[PDB]
């Protein structure tokens, strides 16, 4: 019954891991929501606490790799960053691919993490009512 959306985002640390968070709270009554990276760099403490000033829980997050399962099954598949696609195998047809691009908030300004957020949340709350 549930589809599922995977947010792809190299090292899988700040924004697939705050677009994991609002997928979860949004989306969470038709979807399954996961994020991974190419490559895992770890959760960003930055991000767990951007997630946490607007009451959303990622501290049980994990870096997680591409898992092939997963990404084969995806309803949806979401790169969020701009080496992302490029990082990507050949999707079958069955996997729908779009990109949703957010600017890139490490080493900025408090209010980046903030804006960065914020527009995650919008891009996901657009998603939902299409
Ligand atoms: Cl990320
Ligand atoms: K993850």
């Amino acid at each position: 019954d549930k589809k599922t959306i995977y947010f792809i985002c190299t090292g899988n640390s700040c924004r697939s891991q705050m677009a994991e968070g609002w997928g979860k709270e949004i989306l969470g009554e038709g979807w399954n929501v996961y994020s991974a990276g190419i490559e895992t760099h770890g959760v960003n403490p930055k991000a767990i606490e951007a997630m946490k000033e607007v009451d959303i829980d990622i501290s049980n997050h994990t870096s997680d790799l591409i898992d092939n399962d997963i990404l084969k099954q995806s309803d949806l598949v979401v790169t969020l960053c701009s080496d992302a696609d490029n990082n990507l195998p050949i999707l079958p047809p069955n996997v729908k691919k779009e990109h949703w691009g957010f600017d890139d908030p490490a080493g900025k300004e408090w209010s980046e993490f903030q804006r960065v957020r914020d527009e995650i949340k919008l891009a996901i709350e657009k998603f939902k009512l299409r």
